[PDB]
Order: C-alpha cells, then sequence, then structure tokens
C-alpha cells in the first residue's frame, strides 16, 4: 500500500525551498504526532514550533550550524515534558515533583515524544514533505532551553525540520534484516554477527564509493565509531537531573 | 490522505484473533521500523519477535497478565542496543564501553527504537491490523532479560502486540492542541494552563461517562494523579545501570 512506500522511501532531506508550511499543514502534522500511543494516556511531551528568525538562528548555531534548522518550511522542538503533570496535580493542592523525577519517567516521557515525532515524520512524508531530526541541539542544552524559556520538568530533545524539498537526495541502505530482528530470543552468535556485519560494511563503503565517485570508501563500523567518540555529551549525566529527570 | 486517516483513526487494540502474522507480514513490518530516521547511522536497537508459546506466555505475566501480549498475531519486544557497537568496537581493538553507558548514548537507543516502533505501527495500521504498545514488560526487566537472552548493553524498552483485531474498541481523545504544541517558547501562562485542562477534564470525565454509562466519570486530571502515586518501577534507577546503560 501507499503508507508503507511512504515509509519505506524515507531518506533525510537537508535542503528546502523557502515556502513556509501553512496553519493547516502544521495544524495537520501536530494532531497527527498527537494521535500516536502514550504509555498510560499521560501524553508526556511538548512540542515547540520554532518561526522566529532569530531562535531558528541561534538553535542552528547551537545545533553545530546546520542550516537546514533556519531555512525550512518550520522548525519543531519535542520536548520531553512532565511540567503539564507537576502543574496539573499543583492545580490540585498535591505537590509530585518527586514522583516525575525517577528513570522509569524519564523513558516514559522520551519515548511518547519520540513516537509523537515519528507520527508527525510520516503525516509530512506522505504529504510530498521532506523532514530531518536535529539531535544537534543537545550540544548545548542549557542554551536551547534558555531560546525555548522551557520550564523546570521540560527536556528538549531534538528538532524536525520539515518543508518543501530543493534536492530529494537518496536513501541510505539499513543493517541487514538478521542483525536487527532476532526469533524468540537475542542472537549472540560471533559467525552469524560477523557476517552480517562484513557484509553491512562492503555495502556501506560500496555505497560511499558509488556516491561520492570514490571519493569516500569507508565502512559504517569505523564510521560510526568514529563519530561517537566525538562531541560525546558527558554534561548530559548531570544536565538532565538538574532538569528533574532520571534521578537517583 | 490515506496515510493521514490511517494515523488519526489509531486505537490500541487489545483483542486479537488467533491468525498469526504471515513471514512475509513480518518482513514487511521490519523493513518499515528500519526505515525510520537514526540519530548518527547508529541503528541502536534490535526487535526480538516472539512466537514461541511458553516464552509468550511469560513475558504476559511479567507484563502484569495482559492477554493480548499472548493471544495476537505476533509479540515483538522493542530493544535499545549498543551490544552491537560494543562488539565491532572489541572486533577492531577499540574502546566505547565508557561511552556507551553515558545518558546520551541511552537516549540515543531509546529514540532510535521508539522511532522504528512507531513505523511499525502505521506499517501494521495500514494493513487493517491492530497494535498495543506493551510497556508493562518494564515491571520485570531482570525474567524479561531471561526470557528473551539479552546480553549486556541490551535493554527491553516494550512489547508491541500486533494481529486481526476481534474488536475494534474506540479513539481516546488527546489533550487539546494549545496544551503540546507551543509557538517560539514554552507557554507557562497559568490562565491558559487551567483553560486548557478544565476544558480536556471535561471531555475526559464526559468520555468516561459515555464509554461506561456513568459508572465511571473520572477526569484526566484524577487519572495523571492516580497513575503518579502508583507502586513506582523504582528498580529501574539500579537495573538500567546493572545491563551497561545509564551508569553515568
Ligand atoms: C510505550 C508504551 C507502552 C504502553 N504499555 C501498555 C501496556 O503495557 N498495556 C496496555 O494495555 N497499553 C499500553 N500502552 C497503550 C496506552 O495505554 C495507550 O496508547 C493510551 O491509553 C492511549 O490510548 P490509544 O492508544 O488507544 O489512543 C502503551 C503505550 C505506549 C506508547
Ligand atoms: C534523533 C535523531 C537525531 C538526528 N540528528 C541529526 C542532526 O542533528 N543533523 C542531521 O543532519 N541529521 C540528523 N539525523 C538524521 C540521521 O543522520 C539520519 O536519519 C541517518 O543518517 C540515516 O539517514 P536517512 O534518514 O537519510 O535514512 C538525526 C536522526 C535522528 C533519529
Ligand atoms: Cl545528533
Ligand atoms: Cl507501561
Amino acid at each position: 500500500n501507499n503508507t508503507i512506500e511512504t515509509i519505506l522511501n524515507h531518506r533525510s532531506i537537508r535542503s528546502f525551498t523557502d515556502q513556509l508550511l501553512t496553519a493547516e499543514e502544521i495544524d495537520t502534522l501536530v494532531k497527527s504526532a498527537q494521535a500516536a500511543s502514550t504509555s498510560s494516556y499521560v501524553q508526556a511531551y511538548s512540542i515547540i514550533g520554532v518561526s522566529d528568525p532569530e531562535k531558528k538562528r541561534e538553535l542552528s548555531v547551537l545545533a553545530g550550524n546546520q542550516p537546514y534548522v533556519e531555512k525550512n518550511g518550520h522548525f519543531f522542538v519535542f520536548c520531553a515534558d512532565l511540567y503539564r503533570h507537576q502543574q496539573l496535580a499543583e492545580e490540585k493542592g498535591e505537590h509530585i515533583s518527586e514522583l516525575l523525577e525517577n528513570t522509569e519517567m524519564f523513558m516514559v516521557s522520551l519515548i511518547d515524544a519520540a513516537l509523537a515525532a515519528q507520527n508527525m515524520s510520516i503525516a509530512a512524508e506522505s504529504m510530498g514533505l521532506g523532514i530531518c531530526y536535529i539531535g544537534g541541539i543537545r550540544n548545548e542544552l542549557d542554551k536551547v532551553t534558555e531560546v525555548l524559556q522551557t520550564p523546570d520538568h521540560v527536556l528538549p530533545l531534538f528538532g524536525l525540520a520539515v518543508g518543501h524539498p530543493a534536492n530529494l537526495s537518496g536513501k541510505k541502505p539499513r543493517l541487514p534484516k538478521q542483525a536487527v530482528y532476532h526469533e524468540n530470543t537475542y542472537n549472540v552468535n560471533t559467525d552469524d554477527f560477523r557476517h552480517t556485519m562484513n557484509t553491512y560494511d562492503k555495502t556501506i563503503s560500496d555505497y560511499y564509493r558509488e556516491r561520492t565517485n570514490g571519493k569516500r570508501e569507508e565502512t559504517w563500523s569505523d564510521q560510526i565509531l568514529n563519530f561517537m567518540k566525538q562531541k560525546p555529551r558527558t554534561y548530559l549525566n548531570d544536565y538532565v537531573k538538574e532538569k528533574g529527570f532520571n534521578k537517583n
């Protein structure tokens, strides 16, 4: 069907026209996001739509100079949100902050926000729009919270750049099915692991050779390890706790 | 748009027929899940397809006796996976074990797994199948990791029950748009908060009154307050660290 074709056709779009999203398109994207399943009906997230040129610019800089954060149809910031729940309880004369600060609630809010974001992404892609997630905002969350004026119990997780593509780019191959999908138990067989990872590394190296006309030939395992041990964002261990999450 | 109609039509399905998913349907669902965006191309997740009757039964018990975990077309378990990355590093003489233990990588893997799960959910719903996320497996993760034989740096997050619906249930109203969506900065205005929460509380109380015919009239505030005061899964603060996540 058309939905599965749209899902499988996905690629990140990093080049957009200057055509802004309409209020109707933004409305549809937000409603689509909200329609996602939510743990215990908590809906533990918020979406900040950034259209202010100065704020889009600041976020682009904080994200590591990503121009598709400024130049797009709209920039959405997905947040883990337990502030709604804190304030909801204060209205009833209750002061429940300690209950919102454990690892369980941090997992709940991150998963809720991510399911909503992926619904927005599929909805945007079905309309012929392009998307790109922006985790780069996590380089400087203290400054991002100042740009967005987010209160305590609110954690920006990533942005989502949405717009009319100026360049369609191309699809990136995913891990072989047998690396990701396991039947009944997790497959720890070393021979199986080496065979799948060798095959994938060759697929990726060939992909870069083809895409760059021989200019790049890196494997997936070399690429992922190179970037993992770079800007590790260790400050988040304490910073998330400062915002009221994942404590103890 | 058909995709958007499917997204907006979502409701959790908790009653399935005994018709199992075909190998082709499972293949399509897995490929759909893999097609989601992934932070730095890391694909930090694994999907365990549980078809073994004894394992589906154990997981339904561990999830708090949820029969739709056992009786469905297939039961998928979504895991945060940094074991793939640890093993790739080991086979190259690199050491990233400490970085895979930080908050940043825990967020990366939780988000990657959730985006994949929501792609699978939309793909399943577009085929006329029903889905239900199962976070209940987090009640006893030590026993869940034994059922699934997951190694270190692998964390089961939630299950996803997929199948042919035996009962279509009904939609649950979501928060008003103004409660979740903010323009440029987070809206902390108390009057705005009270007005939106009062409106939602009435929508929800009216919803339950119609759904149960006057026998249930709780507001969304009542329901969140009672959820918050529940038996907390506090053990996860230490348990996730035991699996090599969020050690910090
Ligand atoms: C991560 C996650 C975990 C969930 N875990 C469970 C569960 O264990 N049992 C269950 O019956 N529903 C579960 N749900 C379903 C939610 O209860 C449901 O999405 C919420 O009540 C909104 O209802 P709706 O999906 O029908 O719109 C979960 C949803 C999410 C997103
Ligand atoms: C949570 C998240 C954060 C991301 N952050 C960024 C980012 O800051 N900049 C960027 O250019 N791409 C970003 N991406 C896009 C990934 O790089 C991209 O999804 C991966 O390379 C696979 O490529 P594809 O999306 O084109 O299939 C992110 C993706 C996710 C899921
Ligand atoms: Cl990132
Ligand atoms: Cl749950």
